[PDB]
């Protein structure tokens, strides 16, 4: 009946909590979020609830990749950012995607969601408040973890702590009934971003209130196609969740089921924290640099010689290369390079922080990275070889590291012209990434050069000292 009730009666509540898994993590992986067998929190004999019956209808565009799973669970776009560096860390990687981002192209997810809410259920962070606790066991496994000898031993073993618990925990959910599309879009650069976002947000939310609003045929979860006011054809993928799924082929009987809590689900995801961040200090603290999937360490660097035509000098760290330690592309900063060092061991089925570079087949004597969809910061000033020095301690970065950069041009040619990577200068940035001055050649000879960089290297994936 009412959701008031539902919090007041343990029975009522207590199947609200089980069904819906208010009390696991969430894992992120190839398939996507799947909630823990375990449970993250000590369950609570109420939840803090805002009352909402308002149906209304929300969309979200996201230009990140590897959250199209989250998108279509309907995740804001809050709760896309908080949780995009796991799945992205934990995605199954392939050269094949239809999702895009090149010189030329550009994609984007869109999802529209008709909600039919009853309200939101919010688990209060630590700082009361309500205040949610960490399981006995959860914050058993942390002091066991950060008991062992060794960093790696550490380090492996909250590894296993988070891919039993998940990365993330939903602290803010709507629940009720919904009825949600999904569609991505790869478009040419040449047009306006502006008009492509509206476009096809209008036909996506016309097709959802057409559904919601009993003026299209009833169906429930399907795949079909849209054409926009611009006659952009769109694949869209249409989801149910919550209220009777026996009745979704006639929409006003299945908007009916939304009243009834026995069918209630999570219709929007709305906000979501991180499950280290629900952890004390300074414990917070000794986890997240533990989690850290590189090591750092500032050295001297040496000009490379051979490129007097260029515009800028062009920096390597000075020789010897501390084995074990990996450096990231030709940078312009004549004071000082940057060398990283994985922290986790390579395992089977594990994404790696580092991949290593082979020079690429065609007319280049650009590096390509072994791991399919890994990111270079810059352009290789000369022939590389993942066989030679220097080539053989360059690595590329799994795409959880890297954030877009922005270009400084230097060059009074173009065939000399080279661009420097600058960290984006936006003035409040949600991760600030470092300031490496990458070098990225404005023109290579000759195609078959791999997609040019753009890119900047988070400095939360990075532990000094
Ligand atoms: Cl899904
Ligand atoms: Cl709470
Ligand atoms: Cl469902
Ligand atoms: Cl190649
Ligand atoms: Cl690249
Ligand atoms: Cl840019």
């Amino acid at each position: 009946d009412t959701l008031n009730d539902v919090i007041q009666d343990p029975t009522r509540r207590n199947k609200l909590i089980n069904d819906n898994n208010l009390l696991k993590g969430i894992i992120m992986g190839r398939d996507g979020p799947v909630p823990s067998s375990r449970e993250l929190i000590v369950r609570p004999d109420t939840l803090r609830a805002i009352i909402n019956n308002r149906a209304t209808i929300e969309t979200t565009t996201m230009e990140a990749e590897f959250t199209e799973t989250l998108m279509e669970s309907n995740y804001n776009s809050a709760s896309v950012k908080v949780s995009a560096p796991c799945i992205t860390a934990n995605s199954e990687y392939s050269e094949s995607s239809s999702f895009k981002n090149t010189e030329t192209e550009k994609s984007m997810y869109t999802s529209s969601r008709y909600l039919f809410p009853q309200g939101r259920i919010d688990f209060t962070t630590p700082d009361s408040g309500d205040v949610i606790k960490l399981s006995p066991q959860f914050t058993s496994g942390v002091q066991a973890a950060l008991a062992k000898a060794t960093g790696t031993e550490k380090r492996e073993a909250l590894q296993n702590l988070f891919q039993e618990y998940g990365c993330v925990f939903r602290t803010k959910v709507h629940i009720g009934g919904v009825l949600s599309a999904h569609t991505m879009e790869t478009f040419s650069r040449s047009e306006n971003e502006t008009e492509v976002k509206q476009d096809v947000k209008a036909g996506l939310e016309g097709a959802v209130k057409g559904w919601g609003g009993g003026a299209t045929a009833g169906h429930g979860n399907t795949q079909g196609t849209i054409t926009t006011s611009q006659n952009r054809k769109l694949n869209v993928k249409y989801i149910v969740n919550g209220g009777d799924y026996t009745k979704i082929q006639n929409t006003e009987e299945w908007v009916a089921s939304t009243n009834q809590s026995e069918h209630w689900r999570v219709i929007e995801v709305t906000e979501v924290t991180a499950v280290a961040d629900l952890l004390p200090q300074p414990i917070r603290g000794q986890v997240k640099d533990l989690l850290k999937p590189l090591l750092g360490k500032w050295v001297d660097v040496e000009k490379v010689p051979g490129l007097e035509s260029l515009p800028v000098s062009v920096y390597r760290p000075k020789g010897a290369i501390p084995a074990g330690w990996f450096w990231l592309g030709d940078t312009a900063d004549a004071s000082k390079a940057l060398l990283v060092k994985p922290t986790l061991p390579a395992r089977s089925g594990r994404n790696p922080a580092l991949t290593s570079l082979h020079q690429g087949s065609g007319m280049t004597e650009q590096p390509f990275v072994d791991l399919p969809q890994y990111q270079y910061l810059s352009t290789y000033f000369g022939s590389f070889a993942h066989d030679t020095p220097p080539g053989s301690t360059l690595r590329g970065l799994r795409p959880d590291h890297v954030l877009p950069g922005r270009y400084e041009m230097h060059g009074d040619t173009i065939s000399t012209a080279v661009y420097v990577t600058r960290p984006v200068d936006v003035p409040f940035p949600e991760d600030e990434a470092f300031d490496l001055k990458s070098l990225v050649r404005v023109k290579l000879p000759g195609s078959g050069n791999p997609p040019k960089p753009r890119s900047a290297l988070k400095k939360s994936m990075v532990l000094f000292d």
